[PDB]
């Protein structure tokens, strides 16, 4: 089943309100025709250059960063074009991104959230409208809307009382959550 690290400084939070506020404040990055500046905001992969176990990006506005984990592709300009794609197991959220491929992954100085065991599986043919490009996409466009369904179909399929309008913390006593020092 999914499952969810949280800083203790989240545990009265909902998941959907923590979502919604990390977002917003990651802020869109403006990855987009006519806007898209190598290493500032496109991101990178591990190991790279365009697929591998993790892809994070920051935002340059500020320290805010995610880090999205499993076995994922990228297809730049090849058909379908612009395309993130794979198996995607875990999104961290948090500040402060440090590593990159030249140190064998990327982390978090101050992760905040994790969720893992997502299960998520797209073909290439899916393009643009598979569930991995979705969410990624999403986050670095400030729009945690995907994830956040994502994340509401996985909890609902514990139990249908769990869903993203839990606390951290509700989740937590359901089996599906554990605490980290803040
Ligand atoms: C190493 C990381 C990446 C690089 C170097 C990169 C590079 C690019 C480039 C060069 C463009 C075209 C810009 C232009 O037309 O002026 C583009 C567009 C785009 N990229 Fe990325 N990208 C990266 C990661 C991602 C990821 C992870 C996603 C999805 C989750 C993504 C989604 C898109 C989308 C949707 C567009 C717009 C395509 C269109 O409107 O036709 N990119 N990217």
């Amino acid at each position: 089943s999914i499952s969810i690290s949280y800083s203790t400084t989240y545990s009265g939070w909902t998941v959907a309100d923590y979502l919604a506020d990390w977002s917003a404040y990651f802020g869109d990055v403006n990855h987009r025709p006519g806007q898209v500046v190598d290493g500032s905001n496109t991101g990178g992969f591990n190991p790279g250059p365009f697929d591998g176990s993790q892809y994070a990006l920051k935002s340059t506005a500020s320290d805010a960063a995610f880090i999205a984990g499993g076995d994922l592709h990228y297809t730049l300009f090849s058909n379908p074009s612009a395309t993130l794609w794979g198996k995607l197991d875990s999104i961290a959220l948090g500040d402060t991104l440090t590593g990159g491929a030249s140190s064998g992954g990327y982390a978090l100085d101050s992760q905040e959230v994790s969720f893992s065991n997502l299960g998520l599986d797209s073909p290439i043919a899916q393009g643009r409208d598979g569930t991995v490009h979705k969410v990624v996409y999403g986050l670095m466009s400030g729009d945690s809307s995907a994830l956040q369904g994502q994340i509401d179909a996985l909890l609902k399929a514990v139990d249908p009382s769990l869903s993203i309008n839990s606390t951290f913390d509700q989740l937590a006593a359901a089996g599906v959550a554990h605490a980290t020092p803040a």
